[PDB]
DNA sequence: CCAGAACATCGATGTTCTG
DNA sequence: CCAGAACATCGATGTTCTG
């Protein structure tokens, strides 16, 4: 049992740099799949939502906004 | 005076009264499936997200709680 | 009419592979 | 090493059916 390296988004185990941050590998393919296309998602709440393991899955909505807000972008670790 | 038209639990358009409560499809099955099965459903806000057509998937524990507030009952019988 | 079973669909996640 | 396709298995959801 590891010490935890964990993903800036959501408190899991970061498994690399996915898209310029240190992330697991569900928010690297969240984001990709958000980026990419229709992310109109609206929040349940007051658009700041606890995350963690479990609830990233609840919204969508923060878990965008908290991808953006640590910095992931999809020509980084890349290219110019 | 009472609206007699969409659910009382999500506002999508109701399609009888099921297990106490006018309802939809859904919330029903949904009802039944909350209280019979073990599940999973934490809040990721504060306990009060706004159930609707579509933000009803993001918090199943909102959705369960609006379910017993409005009337929801298994021993609830039948017949218009 | 309604409960409930069936059926079908959503989508997140995890793996392994290439370049 | 990361990006990003493929392809798998699931849990949660939701509609139409049949008694
Ligand atoms: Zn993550
Ligand atoms: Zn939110
Ligand atoms: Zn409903
Ligand atoms: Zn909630």
């Amino acid at each position: 049992m590891k010490p935890a390296r964990p993903c800036l988004v959501c408190s899991d185990e970061a498994s690399g740099c996915h898209y310029g941050v240190l992330t697991c590998g569900s928010c690297k393919v969240f984001f990709k799949r958000a980026v990419e296309g229709q992310h109109n998602y609206l929040c349940a709440g007051r658009n700041d939502c606890i995350i963690d393991k479990i609830r990233r899955k609840n919204c969508p909505a923060c878990r965008y906004r908290k991808c953006l807000q640590a910095g992931m972008n999809l020509e980084a670790r890349k290219t110019k």
